[PDB]
């Protein structure tokens, strides 16, 4: 077969939005945190153009929460991340790389500080819940760790702001990037952050009252018509062009923050203690020997289902291409590659096998645009 | 809206068998431990008839390993599970439920004791690696925790015994259920366990030397024609008929081993140290307020994608149906349901809404065959 069906089960969890997106034209799924996440609503290029010009509503329920509350919650949260959260404030979001005893990445979540003793970790694709529960028991912390009933719906694109003002009023227009607050929809208060996995702008509604959230979803489609609202999902071309890097895809647990361009979130000269702090000091001293870079390959098509070695002018492996797509902006293929320090340099050339043909490519900086 | 395509990417990992099984008729996939696991090779009823009569070779690489080695490995392994490993032997497998701070199920793996100081945890669908790494950090255990390069290939069905004899000779026929040993294929030694996710008989080859395991895979298809060998995967009908439970489907992290029939595997009155031991002492005295049970329901067809409430005569919720299929053996739908204390009783009637018809069903004991 060219395509394989996804086999549904209780274990591969549906969302509060599933029956709706399946009537609105979802054509492919990925799995993220043991949950269905839409991967396409037809053409990925057309979804990208629509996202950059209009507004979309996304089922991103699979961006699960780990809720950590109780006396040692602030501390357990800070143990897990190399980002300094000592001056953190209620109502703010912070991108906090989670790292292990080796200094290697576990997850790149957004942390929401709801209160001094209550923390939501909005996670990428790995079971941070169990890392937390492991660390809590091992370090003897007094916390409560749950996956709460929270199912995110995103509102993304340049028309997101006008659409959400229409629904929630002028108060939501005051929300700064990566702030959150509580907003009323027909009696129910919903936590809404100004965040989301694009650079086109918008919001994420952290739906706890599921029924009210489903009615809100339906309402956004009804009063969004004048804005050309439509369904969507995180967009492959957008995430590569803007270097919105994802755990499991661009980097994984054999990679450290310094190989992924996360230098500014690794806070080594505080007195806060987090995992692998010592090992990350050594890495920052000797410097990394490999790093995520962009690449361009002058072909009009690619379908990356997995990794692919890239080779030098002698046919020695100089890196690994990890994500890639056709970019209409460049009218060629662009990607994210973990490349050896020998070939880091913006403009450095390389060779890669696409089918049975060597083809040339070149390294570039991230983001692409 | 009926079947949906899966979107492949690096993050949904492929396996050493992917290119082979996509030439042998795989039609559907699930995702298991962030990895492709075949869900169908065409009709589920026909794969089922074939498994029960003949022999199949399965890609089950998604049954990943957590390898824990070093001086504190035995202790860390035991800390994660309720099952008593104090008398454990090299060359044996053990079903070892992993339990958290609430006494609830994290994963239900098989543990393989390779050495006093080297352990493989063969995992269900959750990231046990990070629970282990969390525990190890707190207790400052002297251990190394990695996911090794191990990609299980299974041989299952009544003809598995004879096919493996053909390849490996008499010594494989000596291997007892849940034992493992090392067996020579073309000069390479492979760890092979007598185990796997059917009740139809067979083996799991824990392939570390991938190129040799790929050659072995192709060899099995050649010298297995005598036994009508074919491709396959864990079979939904077979596994419900045999009451083989799965983490995420029948039970999850809100469930404790006393609710799932894991009583024989919980060691409360030994001296072993493990998480939630006290909670499980509490829980076992009070007793389970709900348990897993069999159900049989009078329709010839179902598509379970999620929990489905089952009701008494007067529309009260007595349970939740979690796995279900049409059983060609019963010529009707059977399933596994988590049922309230009030309605446990073997033969209790109930009703379930499936589209435009209310359907009679009743509770029964496990297994079915
Ligand atoms: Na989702
Ligand atoms: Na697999």
């Amino acid at each position: 077969m060219k395509n394989f069906s996804i086999a549904k089960s209780r274990r591969l969890r549906s969302t509060p939005y599933t029956s709706r997106i399946e009537k609105q034209g979802v054509t492919a799924y990925t799995i993220y945190n043991h949950m269905l996440l839409p991967a396409a609503f037809g053409s990925i290029e057309d979804s990208y153009k629509h996202l950059k010009e209009h507004v979309q509503i996304w089922d991103v329920a699979a961006e699960r929460q780990v809720e950590i509350s109780g006396k040692d919650s602030a501390e357990l949260v800070q143990l897990m991340t190399c980002r300094d959260l000592s001056k953190s404030k209620i109502g703010r979001c912070y991108y906090c790389p989670i790292i292990d005893e080796n200094g290697n990445l576990v997850n790149d979540p957004v942390v929401l500080k709801l209160d001094e003793n209550k923390w939501w970790i909005s996670i990428a694709d790995s079971d941070v819940i169990f890392f937390a529960k492991g660390l809590a028991s091992g370090h003897k912390f007094d916390v409560k760790i749950v996956e709460p009933v929270v199912d995110i719906m995103a509102i993304q694109g340049p028309k997101s702001f006008a659409l959400m003002e229409k629904v929630f009023g002028k108060k939501i227009t005051e929300l700064k990037f990566f702030g959150f607050d509580y907003f009323d929809f027909e009696g129910t208060k919903h936590l809404i952050a100004r965040s989301g996995w694009s650079k086109q702008g918008g919001y994420e509604v952290y739906v706890e009252n599921t029924q009210s959230g489903q009615k809100l979803y339906d309402h956004l489609f009804e009063v969004g018509k004048e804005f050309n609202v439509g369904p969507g999902c995180p967009n492959l071309i957008e995430r590569i062009e803007s270097a919105l890097l994802s755990y499991g895809n661009d980097f994984d647990n054999n990679d450290n923050p310094f190989e992924c361009g996360f230098d500014q979130y690794v806070s080594l000269d505080s007195d806060i203690n987090f995992l692998g702090k010592e090992k990350l000091k050594e890495i920052k001293l000797k410097g990394p020997q490999k790093k995520l870079r962009g690449v361009k390959i002058d072909i009009k098509e690619i379908s990356l289902t997995g990794s692919k070695n890239i080779y030098d002018e002698n046919n020695n492996v100089i890196g690994e291409l990890r994500s890639a797509c056709y970019s209409p902006h460049f009218q060629k293929v662009i990607g994210i590659a973990m490349i050896k320090k020998s070939h880091w340099e913006a403009s450095q050339g390389f060779k890669i096998q696409i089918n049975d043909n060597t083809i040339n490519g070149n390294v570039c900086d991230l983001p692409f645009i």
